């Protein structure tokens, strides 16, 4: 990838600054120009790419540095001496390797690369291997305990016993009650093929990787330890050592909501987790009596490492941009270019608190963006790679560039679900011009790009708006929205915190108006933490539509200790906020709405829309009702004023709305769900809620050069909300 | 219903005694004769009814008493004085009424029926009503606070203020943040229409009902009830009263796994829950940070009362039966008869521990029976009522008899799911000859009745067996099963405790063989308690096929504190025990199996079964593979030996086996789930497992006078397990 980058934040108010971090491989410098993003959909059948250059606000040329991306999670213990005494060295841990056929995988290691001194314990399909540093002259020593390891809990260790002049490498199954438990060791004579280390042999101790970094580990590690001596007079564990003898012994249960691994010995030899491995997972002791790690961390004393974890690239800031007071709140981007290559770094200039610049405010669903960031869908076939070429779309796609990590909708290489998503990495899926699907009947655009359909329609019809992100709602609460006359959602505000829901709710209770212009909103919960800026956590618990299903008892976030999963499962349904709930789900194709209604309150919104059908067109999916649909905790006075119909047979019910495959939670037949319902109703606080319940809805606004019904409907809503 | 009853236990060993409790609505005595049940399917197209009379082992004639059943749950506080002082009376609670349109419903009362003195606070569609006893002369006083109460938390109270000489009845909505909060009171002059009660005015204080027999059982949650002798507009709560003034103030959070409600004042005026209301449910303070009542009971300080709750009839023992050591372990019952009427009280004679009487043992799924007990299915139409007649089947069915209570597959009258199931009541669904469905192609029999197909086939073909219940597996662990050469399950061992699973697993690990002769086994968890004998708890959590869905955070059992719901959701899948798991679920109809296999291990079982398909016959459903189906955490060496096929389109996938409506947990298509797969495999402990994965399987054993392929298959499995 030629030039790319990312920013430390995605949103800044007046005088807040944004640090942009760029990696270009060109020898020549690059240029950066501030732009306002107007339309990001490169489909030639629609408004096409639209930017207002503001080079006069910020322009720069900058020296190009190529900076790495190194996936794979592990822990580093820095500032310690080389392990080992004249008596020898013992080290071991309790592992559960989840993907042995992926290569050498390092349980723990310490390796002074220059002096060729140190140790490393690895597992592989060939078994358990110890590597010993052998000095500047020869290659390392290697001792192999050959065993066929499964995905089970094994205790693993080695011991260099200068006394008995032997090296021992062994592995025993923890649960001995199984049919054929693994109990295997390899002994070979020591022969002064090892000596007590010297002060210059010191190196960092690593868990989950090897640094001479490679052999990133896949699976759970629990209770690793190092001893300077043999144990007191069958795997040696830390329990077996006088504390004099113990070099370090870590308890992964101490500090679950942090990035620090704690050493329990007086040496206080603590360590820092890299690339955000997954904490708050069951340890060996977990037996199902405790399902919440907050009250029972002994059952959660393990860490799950993945060799494709990626959080915080660590790239140096290439330039910063403080926001002037003269810069209107909106959706901006930094255009980077070298050598014909082009990248955009999107971000948002946020209004001041209580000082709005327009009557409307739009909420960029950055939590939903991030949750989806770099989702390798496996659909970058020759068909789409071609279509991207023809349309002049963003050239690069997460299928082809795995170095940028995964999304919470992918699985890790070991099969476990991706529970984290960093925004501190280039997110290809968030660039202007990124195509998601090979849309046979439109653009095939999602999230950031699709939400620009609404933004270009607002620009065009002359509604001025401010923009705020989800992060902004978290930080300022409902107080930030109250000044605006109406709050507008994106195409898909799927992911939310209790904080963000409260902001929207409180705004309603202040008598605002709410324009829910998407589908499938307010559905999953995310976790965030001050300790880990820039990361979202997502755990798919219980039921619902889910790319993967979380393990029993791992339903509580590690970042913020909250219960994860569907907001339903946290006593907050979509319908309680916007009167419609997630109802049906088919492919990325949209159909048309049927009008019902006009005599009822808010039938005035349908003026200038003729019966009976409308909206059978669209850029996302070819229809204004498609992909994911919201039907009718819904108030009495909910006025349905249009109902989708004529959907593909590929469409289906939302699982969480089902008791059986034959009865919904409402106890009707599931076919009642295959519909989008556009509803209006009055909060009872002096405001109203307008909700389309369809992802593709805003895809139709641009159609017929902004002269159409969908365009008409939305204009009616917004005028109504603005007097 | 003429004669019926129930037994204190369902299983007794040698020298253990069984107490039978009978209610007959006849003047003449009734007669009791011990029979062993051989076949219970009254379908005249098959073996028909079969009993071995044992009048000389136990016979009797006994005095007839007509005994009541009184559903509706509430709390009783016994032996306390009339509440009230010279200063007056205050009483109140925090309620959430879930079914106001059901009548006068009493929040709390104390009423000496004779002296016509006491008080009663009730809610209805008309609002909140106070009733005051006015003496033997006049009618009661009545004061109404007219309000339209919704299903929300309201604080309710009345106050008799002799000082200011006024009566007050009011109700304020707890959540004042809603759009339109209910805040209403009624003040009415007292006019010496009340004076402090006397020593003879004493009566029991009740929560949830009124006693002047008990009536007006309450529907919904009650929290924090209290009574004061003195004064302290917002609602008075117990917090507002000096300890002198407090007559009682109960904390429902104290004692969640018990039947005791505790009073926190020094008066220690405790009370006893009757007919098993639902505890461990969210109270007003619950906010979603705590999901387990064990660590956070202040969030669970509410009790849910239902007016159709039924636990423990309380009937007196009419006769007893101690089990002779001369009595074979098996399935028995007591035949009761008067005036042309007939009832059966089933029970089980248990082998002694380690002293088996046969090589096979069969596990009667009394947990699953109990869970289904008195499931009013709403399907007793004239067609079935007629068919019940023609076949001379058990005359009465729970649709026609609400007095017998409901099942965990029913809803309460207020809409919440039935979460407890008592066995201390007549269970019409456990009577021999009881028909469940109107089977257009078979009998339509389930559980106890259907499981007797196997018992008749075992007797007929000469396999001797002992019988044990789930209680017995609970009581004796795996050590009870160990002596037998093979263990045989029923047609639907759906409901299990951790103990019963461990018994079966440990039996496997002791080198037994296991005959899983049903479908859908090992799916739901039940909760049980020594403190509340005769009761099962079932909470439907997360996903899966479920008659109803439990509330967020109410996932932990109240009886024994365990996490409830699918066993999957506690890390134990059916496939881990029997190699196949619940996969598809359709109507009560069965199709045919196709053989796959003969060379693989255990293909010897297909000897004497010709190709290519087999088993398109049966008493349950007309096919040997039907209703609920188990397909292929499964071992490597799972040898599939047959795969059902050609099921009606009415079949569908089991939800818990789904990630979306298009992808399974295996990421195959859901159409992969529509099948029963019969498998054999070797435990690796010296035993093997044979699993049919179909409820309707044993219905086919009787077909073609016990000579057919299905019957041959089972003989093979059973002889093989006996060498």
């Amino acid at each position: 990838i030629t030039i790319t980058g990312y920013s430390d934040v995605l949103s800044a108010g007046p005088g807040e600054t944004v640090e942009f971090k760029v990696s270009s491989k060109s020898p020549h410098p690059f240029t950066a120009e501030l732009v306002r993003v107007i339309h990001a959909d490169p489909n030639p059948a629609g408004p096409g790419m639209r930017f207002e250059p503001l080079g006069q606000v910020f322009s720069g040329t900058f020296a190009s540095f190529d900076k790495p991306l190194l996936p794979g999670s592990f822990a580093r213990v820095s500032g310690v001496p080389a392990a080992g005494s004249a008596a020898g060295l013992v080290a071991g841990a309790r592992i559960r390797p989840t993907a042995l056929a992926r290569g050498d995988q390092c349980v723990m290691s310490q390796w002074n690369t220059a002096r060729h001194a140190g140790f490393a314990l690895l597992v592989s399909e060939r078994g358990l291997e110890l590597r010993l540093g052998a000095g500047t002259g020869e290659p390392p020593v290697c001792v192999l305990c050959a065993a066929r390891l499964e995905v089970r809990w094994y205790d693993v260790w080695f011991a260099i016993d200068t006394a008995s002049n032997r090296i021992e490498v062994g592995v025993t199954e923890v649960d001995g009650s199984v049919a054929a438990p693994v109990r295997h060791r390899t002994l070979q004579m020591l022969d002064a093929r090892w000596r007590a280390p010297h002060s210059d042999d010191a190196a960092d101790l690593l868990i989950g990787a090897l640094e001479d970094r490679r052999a990133h580990f896949n699976g759970q590690i629990e209770a690793p330890f190092v001893a300077d001596a043999l144990p007191s007079p069958a795997a040696p564990r830390a329990s077996d050592f006088s504390t004099d003898a113990l070099y370090a012994a870590w308890d992964f249960a101490r500090g679950i909501d942090t990035l620090k691994i704690a050493d329990t010995t007086p040496h206080a030899r603590h360590g820092t987790l890299q690339n955000l491995p997954t904490r708050a997972v069951r340890s060996s002791a977990w037996n199902g009596r405790e399902r919440c790690w907050r009250t029972a961390p002994a059952h959660y004393a393990a860490i799950h490492f993945h060799d494709d974890d990626l959080h915080d690239a660590g790239w140096s800031t290439d330039f910063a941009f403080t926001v002037p007071a003269t810069l209107k709140s909106g959706a901006y981007a930094m255009r980077l270019s070298v050598d014909g290559a082009t990248d955009y770094l999107p971000f948002y200039v946020r209004p001041e608190l209580g000082r709005p610049g327009a009557p409307l405010v739009f909420v960029a669903a950055t939590y939903t963006y991030q949750a989806y960031a770099n989702y390798a869908r496996g659909n970058f076939d020759a068909a789409l790679r071609d279509k991207v070429g023809r349309w002049g779309a963003y050239p690069h796609n997460p299928d082809d560039h795995p170095e940028v990590g995964l999304a919470t909708y992918n699985l890790h290489s070991d099969g476990s679900g991706v529970m984290f998503s960093s925004r501190l990495r280039p997110m290809l899926t968030m660039r202007p011009g990124f195509l998601t699907f090979d849309d046979s009947r439109g653009s095939g655009c999602r999230h950031y790009i699709a939400d620009s359909h609404l933004l270009d329609w607002l620009e065009h019809e002359g509604f001025s708006f401010d923009v705020v992100t989800d992060d902004d709602l978290e930080r300022f609460g409902a107080a930030l929205l109250e000044p605006y006359a109406a709050v507008l959602t994106g195409t898909h505000p799927e992911y939310h915190t209790a904080a963000t829901l409260d902001a929207l709710a409180g705004y309603k209770r202040s008598g605002g108006n709410l324009a829910y212009l998407g589908g499938n909103g307010f559905y999953w919960r995310v976790g965030r933490s001050e300790r880990v800026p820039g990361a979202l956590e997502v755990r798919r618990t219980e039921g619902g539509v889910r790319a993967w299903a979380a393990e029993a008892g791992e339903y509580f976030h590690a970042l913020d200790g909250e219960y994860g999963g569907l907001w339903r499962s946290s006593a907050r349904t979509p319908q309680q906020l916007v009167g419609v709930g997630f109802s049906s789900q088919g492919p990325f194709e949209g159909s048309h709405y049927r009008v019902l209604a006009r005599s009822q309150p808010g039938g005035s919104l349908l003026k200038d829309i003729a019966g009976p059908l409308f909206g059978g067109y669209g850029l996302s999916g070819g229809g204004a009702a498609g992909f994911e649909l919201d039907s009718t905790g819904t108030p009495a006075n909910v006025i349905i004023l249009a109902r989708s119909e004529s959907h593909s047979a590929a469409f289906g019910p939302a699982l969480d709305a089902l008791l059986s495959h034959t009865a919904t939670r409402a106890r009707k037949t599931p076919d009642t769900l295959i519909r989008s319902e556009i509803v209006y109703y009055e909060t009872g606080y002096g405001g109203a809620v307008f909700s389309v319940g369809s992802i593709t809805f805003c895809g139709a606004l641009s159609h017929n050069d902004y002269r159409n019904d969908v365009s008409t409907l939305l204009r009616n809503v917004l005028i109504r909300f603005s007097r």
